[PDB]
């Protein structure tokens, strides 16, 4: 039918020592098969693949195929949660989705 | 045709004296005709209708039918921009959308 969004980019502030949800959801008018997704971290001096996986189809959950660290977990929802935040976690978190698309979260740990 | 989103709620910080975009977009699978939208402000002690309008259908631009103040403008996309921000502009900005069942997106704005 119809759904609303605050867009594809957001700044999030979060306190050191806690946990934060980094949101990304996607919608499919059509029927998708074998979706590919990847979360990356970027700072001026650093790059990391945080987590990646696939989504077989609209009915099935996302399967995680690779994960950098167990401080990260996955929660159509491909949001991630970053546990036990540190000040070095500040930077840019991007969710890339194939089958071409990306959402961007700027995380500031305070 | 696929589309991603960071969701339906966000916190926004903005500097007094400047302008801020309060985002809300919507997507149509089936389609729509004569959609109704309304933006409200809420604080613990206050309520306002900021702007109201309709979108004739998926091809047409949004049509504004009522606006509280010219500090607000509309910028499919039914985002609004709030100009000449004041500290009292802090609060909850909600975008309500109706398709005849209702949907809404919520911005928490803190002016700093």
């Amino acid at each position: 039918s119809l759904e609303v969004s605050v867009g594809k980019a957001t700044d999030i502030y979060a306190v050191n020592g806690t946990e934060i949800l980094l949101p990304c959801t996607f919608s499919s008018c059509f029927g998708f098969e074998d979706l590919h997704f990847r979360w990356t971290y970027n700072s001026s001096d650093a790059f990391k693949i945080l987590i990646e996986g696939t989504v077989k189809n609209e009915k099935s959950d996302p399967k995680v195929t690779l994960k950098d660290d167990d401080r990260i977990t996955l929660v159509n929802n491909i949001s991630i949660v970053l546990r036990d935040l540190e000040f070095s976690d500040t930077g840019k978190y991007t969710c890339h989705v194939k089958n071409q698309h990306h959402a961007t979260i700027f995380l500031q740990v305070v």
